[PDB]
């Protein structure tokens, strides 16, 4: 037999995602750049690896949307609501979308598209909000980055270190 | 930092069910005994009491939808998914969705209900699925014939080791 796992995690280390569409204000470029950077911040201390899917159902699948865009958190127009992720599971689980009502950038100007990525693949892996103020999954947006202490220790809770060095 | 957190067991051995809606396929006296059977399954070798209520909230909410139903995990016709429950919890914790394009019946003609539904509240008490190929809890329906079913000891072991034995 197995009882359900003690927190929401994926079961597996080798996770997909897939950019499903793009938005106005980047590059497809810069896009890819900023979302494989974002994901990077988690790989890099756990044993998770990510890969890309052109196509297809992966874990981890990322849109751009406005207003409703086809679940229970409609988007509102600029500022407020920046985007969303669910955590770990089937379906819409591990799924990022973010508001395309938004300016987003790959700059200070805006919203900084990596930064914000970063802080939703901490939902989609299984991160909920920090009170550490200097944390990634500090509920509140600032702009070399380096994935804080709190955030560290919280996804290693989940998944390990996977290689230290 | 905070994780999500999963509530691994019922922290209560008084649990309320409500059977929301009712399948064509079935008299509302075959769903409520498929039901009651499913539960019994779990209820005889645990401390655990299931309670129906008619109206208002209960811990295992019952229902039968099609496709797009409410939670955003659409069903997908006749076949594949038949059903789908959630872990305990509060609110969608425990409740158990049953696919009404599927064909549900007391006996072999489709799908017998009371057999996926003993599964499905396996799901709602706390229970992942069994890698042991005899038990109720693999994920695989199967129908043995017989009016009699026997929780297989797979099961007995899993749910025990959240509750505890009768
Ligand atoms: C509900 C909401 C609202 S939201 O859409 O408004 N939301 C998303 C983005 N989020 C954020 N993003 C990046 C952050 O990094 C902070 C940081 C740490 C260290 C260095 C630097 C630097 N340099 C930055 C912090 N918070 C703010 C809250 N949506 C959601 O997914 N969570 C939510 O709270
Ligand atoms: C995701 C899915 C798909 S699903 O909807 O297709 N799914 C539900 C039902 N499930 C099942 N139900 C009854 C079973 O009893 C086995 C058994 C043992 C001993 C005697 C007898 C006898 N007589 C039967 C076995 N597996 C098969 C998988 N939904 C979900 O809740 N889990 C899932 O895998
Ligand atoms: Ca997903
Ligand atoms: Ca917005
Ligand atoms: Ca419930
Ligand atoms: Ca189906
Ligand atoms: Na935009
Ligand atoms: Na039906
Ligand atoms: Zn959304
Ligand atoms: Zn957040
Ligand atoms: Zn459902
Ligand atoms: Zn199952």
């Amino acid at each position: 037999y197995n009882v359900f796992p003690r927190t929401l995690k994926w079961s597996k280390m080798n996770l997909t995602y897939r950019i499903v569409n793009y938005t106005p204000d980047m590059t497809h470029s810069e896009v890819e750049k900023a979302f494989k950077k974002a994901f990077k911040v988690w790989s890099d201390v756990t044993p998770l690896n990510f890969t890309r899917l052109h196509d297809g159902i992966a874990d981890i699948m990322i849109s751009f949307g406005i207003k409703e865009h086809g679940d229970f958190y409609p988007f509102d127009g600029p500022s407020g609501l920046l985007a969303h992720a669910f955590p770990p599971g089937p379906n819409y689980g591990g799924d990022a979308h973010f508001d395309d009502d938004e300016t987003w950038t790959s700059s200070s100007k805006g919203y900084n598209l990596f930064l914000v990525a970063a802080h939703e693949f901490g939902h989609s892996l299984g991160l909920d909000h920090s009170k550490d103020p200097g944390a990634l999954m500090f509920p509140i947006y600032t702009y070399h980055f380096m994935l804080p202490d709190d955030d560290v220790q919280g996804i290693q809770s989940l998944y390990g270190p996977g290689d230290e060095d």
